[PDB]
């Protein structure tokens, strides 16, 4: 049975490190397709004609609502990985997915701007300091935090074993899984 | 490793019953994932927002072979059920397929005589569209550019519904696309 898996967070705290791993351990071990969508698929295809700017993250987020809904429709587990900042465009895709029924489980990877700071892996926080990115989210643009996840991922000195497990654990803590 | 199958042709040629019964007999007897694009999918989802400009039209089909080819990348068998009447429309569809190495895109020709489209009309379009009540209409007021060389070119008539399905089914194994029964 499908649903779809949504990882909301800044960038660096580690969203495609867990889907990655979410997916590898659940066909692993339950066996199931999952498909999984973040910026490689979607943003050099789909979603090629949006840069960053509001109205363009919203489209961003509309566009990968639907084909999250296209693919847990196709009884896979989608699993999106988007910052997705913009609680509103959360809140419409959790809608889209849930008017006769289909899991939306919103996940929030959740660390400190300064953990993802000192991580930095390709430099972007240090530019967006200095100027040379413009609107980055959590340096000079918004993010708004999720109130009520499903499953919350204090992914900090913590290792994305204990992060996927606690995001197992919820799914058949509701029935989602395969023995 | 997956592919899409890109069916093309008329209003009322029979992409759709094509598409249904190809997704039958692939999940049934070959125990693969497929999966259906069509109207019903993605024209009130995904591409609600575009409309009957030149540029949205392409913008619709552009979109279509995207996720398409997301299908086809997650393992799936996607089926695309739209005439696609541009010629150019499924070469940008064809081409991002093409793009390791790529996946494969199958175009299908289903190929019927106008007359024959018009024959069956079971949604009374084509009656619509000689009236002039619908406006555009493939093959009425609009061109349908038939694809030069299509992997496959199905005569979708006078012919049964499941021989032409195995007629791209058999395709399908002459490349190895698929696993065995
Ligand atoms: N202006 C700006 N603000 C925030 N992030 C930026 C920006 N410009 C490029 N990037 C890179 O894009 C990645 C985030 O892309 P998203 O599709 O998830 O953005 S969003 O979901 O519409 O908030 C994010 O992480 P990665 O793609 O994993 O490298 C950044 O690297
Ligand atoms: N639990 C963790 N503890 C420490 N570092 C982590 C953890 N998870 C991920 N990282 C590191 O954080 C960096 C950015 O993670 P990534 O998954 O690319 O972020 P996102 O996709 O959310 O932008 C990666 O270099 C990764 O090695
Ligand atoms: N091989 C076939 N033989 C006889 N009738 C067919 C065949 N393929 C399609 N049809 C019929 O043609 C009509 C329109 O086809 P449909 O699949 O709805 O067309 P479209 O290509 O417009 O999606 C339907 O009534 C369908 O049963
Ligand atoms: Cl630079
Ligand atoms: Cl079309």
């Amino acid at each position: 049975r499908g649903l779809t898996i949504w990882l909301t967070g800044l960038s660096a705290s580690g969203k495609s490190t867990l889907a990655v791993e979410l997916e590898h351990q659940l066909v692993r071990d339950r066996r199931v397709h999952a498909y999984r969508l973040d910026g490689d698929n979607i943003r050099f295809g789909l979603n090629k004609d949006l840069g960053f700017s509001e109205a363009d993250r919203n489209e961003n987020i509309r566009r990968i609502a639907e084909v999250a809904k296209l693919f847990a429709d196709s009884n896979s587990i989608a699993i999106t990985s988007f910052i997705s900042p913009y609680r509103k465009d959360r809140d419409t895709a959790r809608q889209l997915h849930e008017v006769t029924g289909l899991p939306f489980v919103e996940v929030y990877v959740d660390v400190p701007v300064e953990v993802a700071e000192q991580r930095d892996p390709k430099g972007l926080y240090k530019k967006a300091r200095e100027g040379v990115i413009k609107e980055f989210t959590g340096i000079s643009a918004p993010y708004e935090a999720p109130a009520n996840p499903e499953v919350h991922v204090k992914n900090y000195e913590l290792p994305v074993q204990d992060a996927v497990k606690q995001i197992i654990d919820y799914l058949d803590t509701k029935g989602y899984l395969p023995a």
